[PDB]
């Protein structure tokens, strides 16, 4: 599991469950090119979108998509999705914390 | 104005309003003692809970009644209330802008420091 | 100005001063189209991006350059840049405030919203 | 484990490890009573602070000592600790995410 992502929901207090998301990498025309996807567990977390071999250095972008989230729970949202990006260099995991008009997102990088 | 507080809510993206909030200061006996209190404005801020000259060097603690904003929303909400405690002042006058955003079972909160 | 955004620094407890940003919003075609751009002022304020006539209905995106930030001030940051993309002026005109508080391994974003 | 504390570090996308906490009961007088206290381990969690029959209703205070944390790795924090304070009501996980001038605390309520 080089790559990890873990959604928690700050007006219920509970992992996002179900939260459906999908991981790019940057090709060289600029584009994103699909890598990987999935939807969280009920611990909230995704596991296996990755392995050691697939996940080299490059540019990646995780899409949430927080709105149907929201929607589900008939709670207005203000964000299409919430966007992480960052560079992999030479184990990843990504928390998000939603909220309905707010997001906070943060990286624990360990060995 | 060396103390402002701003509140947000991130449920319905607007300034919380109406949040009380009451500022202790400590005391040489190590009590909290009561140093100034209000409510956040329409704008989700609070000004002038404060003075340059009675602004001393000290250690404050900002309490803010996030429940009771919850509660008059229909919300149960998980904290009792948002606390900020910081030492201000220990390297000649500051000014404070202390904000906080606000869900039911979370809440995020950042200061702003100038001189 | 129906669209300022602030951007804050939470290593530092200051504004944080001339972050770059770029704004687009989505095309008739999906394709995201240069909309707007521009630099935080010493408050960590961006004003005057659009107008009220300009800004009409439809999904925008702001990508504030926080790499660049950090690694001005010596810190080789996580995210590539922090972005914020919501639908606008769906239910008629609104004023945004998009506000961001920057780590170098995580940020937080929320919105104003007003009518 | 009905209760346990996560703290993480946004400054170096890490478990806060060695952060000192301690957790009081409010009394009928209204003071803190020490409850219970300890220090994060490597992976930036608290286990084993109570159990499920000390851990009755009442209103509880996480203390969690920030200012120390960022004392020892050189950088000027704002706050004198970063505190929690909720009613127990009839497993909580209390996570907290370090910034020198922010921090932003979260509850996972689970069954
Ligand atoms: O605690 C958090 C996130 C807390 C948090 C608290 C406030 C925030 O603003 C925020 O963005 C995140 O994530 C950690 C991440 C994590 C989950 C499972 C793991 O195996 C792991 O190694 C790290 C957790 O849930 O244990
Ligand atoms: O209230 C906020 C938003 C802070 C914030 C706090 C926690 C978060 O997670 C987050 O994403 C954003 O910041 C500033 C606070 C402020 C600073 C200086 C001023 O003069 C002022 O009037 C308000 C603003 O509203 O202009």
């Amino acid at each position: 599991c080089p790559l990890m992502v873990k959604v928690l929901d700050a007006v219920r207090g509970s992992p996002a469950i179900n939260v459906a998301m999908h991981v790019f990498r940057k090709a060289a025309d600029d584009t994103w090119e699909p890598f990987a996807s999935g939807k969280t567990s009920e611990s909230g977390e995704l596991h296996g979108l990755t392995t050691e071999e697939e996940f080299v250095e490059g540019i990646y972008k995780v899409e949430i998509d927080t709105k149907s989230y929201w929607k589900a729970l008939g709670i207005s949202p203000f964000h299409e999705h919430a966007e992480v990006v960052f560079t992999a260099n030479d184990r990843y995991t990504i928390a998000a914390l939603l909220s309905p008009y707010s997001y906070s997102t943060t990286a624990v990088v360990t060995n």
